[PDB]
């Protein structure tokens, strides 16, 4: 979508997307979170959470400690490359982040850091040409 991507999340603890590539040629990259449910963010909120594969379930799970009010992402936790809010149905939100974070050919995880979600939703996202 250039330099972005749109990437959707429903009731069923789901996401759309299983990858998403970041093109070469881009310097910033924007991701569109939509909730596509009806569900309320205390019941199934959702966000968007970028960290290297490796530390997937660590920021996961002090995620879930951070609360509501922190998006479920510890404040300034260092692994996380670029998190969105968390959503409700019916809402979206979007984050952009730089380009140079990632490095080439790495292979990052993107996941929902609402409690018990990272489970099912997770997916990769790499840099190519
Ligand atoms: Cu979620």
């Amino acid at each position: 979508a250039q330099c972005e991507a749109t990437i959707e999340s429903n009731d069923a603890m789901q996401y759309d997307l299983k990858e998403m590539v970041v093109d070469k040629s881009c310097k910033q990259f924007t991701v569109h979170l939509k909730h596509v449910g009806k569900m309320a963010k205390s019941a199934m909120g959702h966000n968007w959470v970028l960290t290297k594969e490796a530390d997937k379930e660590g920021v996961a799970t002090d995620g879930m400690n951070a609360g509501l009010a922190q998006d479920y992402v510890k404040a300034g936790d260092t692994r996380v490359i670029a998190h969105t809010k968390v959503i409700g149905g019916g809402e979206s939100d979007s984050v952009t982040f730089d380009v140079s974070k990632l490095t080439p050919g790495e292979a990052y995880a993107y996941f929902c850091s609402f409690p018990g979600h990272w489970a099912m939703m997770k997916g990769t996202l790499k840099l190519s040409n």
